[PDB]
């Protein structure tokens, strides 16, 4: 039996938990769009439900926001590209033995040789907006070595938090208690932007309101622009007019454009009344305020703060990788028990690039000693 | 054995498998499309946003500003 990281023995099954016939029904889902006609009460209810462990409506709302809002998508893409551009290397523990160094370098070489690692990291970046990111693991054989063939992303809406114990995710199976996650078969990465339980640490909680304000303002602005700068044309006719005479007047009113002429009787009158007036200053002011609020929420400014954000979420991702992927590989490949405090980890190249021009000052120091 | 030439194809002639998303198939007026012929296609997809295929393109976010700009102009 394979020994867990916590020290509790268990049985390892290569088949996915989602491949079960009974679970096949819940796998197929229709992606509802709760962003149509958003109401502050509706958003508050969705957030309240997500607090208790629903996590479905909030996930769909976050998906809708990440595609409907251009600024939010741009900022998220910028952040994910910034985190993805870093370089990583596997290093063993301090004062490591020769065998430990050999294992560390072989794992490092394998992970650079693994194509699915980049996709796995990119998919794990989804926990910046959503509260969590869940990916399957497809175990396989490569030269008598247990390695993952590929990792499959899963919809965040298919997971619910345990009411008895929060901060623990479970697979939804239409039951009071969801199915426990299959050990050595999942890659769960969560980003704790704010302290608290899972499902409340995502960026959706703070970004729901500016999105609503900005979208409503822009749609109202577009509607106002539609009926702007074209006054309505009206025509007054005497009470004794024939039914046919009204039709001719109605057709004549509809035929006004460019440099138009026309003759009207003394009894009839024609006037122009504007159906909309105002300026675009308030709509644009609100849109700009919402956009800068979103930019402040995501990036921290409208740089050093970007570097700190990258360091923090890179460290969180490294901890998640060490907890989820590094240990099972060694545990399955090695027959003996894996030491808990002597396992290799992943270190990202989080170092500021030096300036070769200003490091010429080291020569006098080297001469002095 | 080398490829003589590669011919681009209309993206509208492909449909995703309802049983298993993220997999493209050639449309043939059937519930399940024809599976792609091995060693006969060059399929490149850009994952701008995570999720299933057909939702990771730039159309999803660029549809609205295009509408607003064109109607305004």
């Amino acid at each position: 039996r394979i020994l867990d990281i916590s020290g509790q023995p268990f049985d390892f099954d290569d088949e996915m938990q989602s491949r079960s016939d009974e679970l096949a029904m819940v796998m197929k889902r229709t992606q509802e769009h709760p962003s149509s006609g958003v109401t502050p009460n509706r958003a508050a209810q969705m957030l309240r439900d997500a607090e208790r462990g629903d996590l479905t409506a909030q996930a769909d709302l976050a998906f809708d926001m990440e595609e409907k809002d251009t600024h939010l998508f741009s900022e998220l893409s910028k952040r994910r590209l910034a985190i993805q551009a870093l370089e990583w290397r596997i290093a063993p523990a301090r004062d490591a033995s020769a065998q430990e160094k050999k294992d560390a370098d072989m794992l490092n070489e394998y992970l650079h040789d693994a194509a699915w690692f980049e996709d796995a990291l990119f998919d794990a970046g989804d926990a910046i907006l959503k509260g969590y990111s869940m990916q399957e693991i497809e175990w396989g054989w490569l030269g008598k070595m247990r390695v993952p063939v590929a990792l499959h992303h899963r919809d965040p809406a298919l997971f619910c938090a345990n009411p008895d114990n929060l901060n623990e995710l479970r697979l939804r199976d239409a039951s009071y208690h969801g199915l426990e996650l299959q050990p050595f078969g999942w890659f769960m990465h969560r980003a704790k932007s704010r302290t608290g339980y899972v499902g409340t640490n995502g960026l959706v909680r703070t970004l729901i309101w500016p999105f609503i304000f900005k979208n409503y303002s822009v749609r109202d602005f577009a509607e106002f622009l539609e009926i702007y700068g074209l006054p309505m044309r009206v025509g007054k006719y005497p009470t004794g007019s024939t039914n046919r005479e009204k039709a001719t007047l109605m057709q004549a009113v509809m035929d006004i454009g460019r440099r138009a002429g026309g003759i009207i009787p003394m009894g009839m009158t024609l006037d122009f009344q504007s159906a909309a007036d105002g300026q675009s200053d308030p709509f644009m002011a609100m849109i700009g305020w919402a956009e800068k609020a979103i930019s402040k929420a995501i990036l921290g400014g409208t740089d050093e703060v970007r570097r700190e954000i990258r360091n923090a979420d890179v460290g969180q991702l490294a901890r998640s990788i060490n907890r989820d992927l590094i240990y099972p590989l060694l545990a399955l490949n090695s027959d003996s028990t894996i030491d808990i405090n002597r396992l290799p980890g992943i270190v990202f190249d989080t170092s500021e690039a030096g300036d070769i021009t200003a490091l010429s000052d080291a020569i006098p120091k080297l001469a002095a000693g």
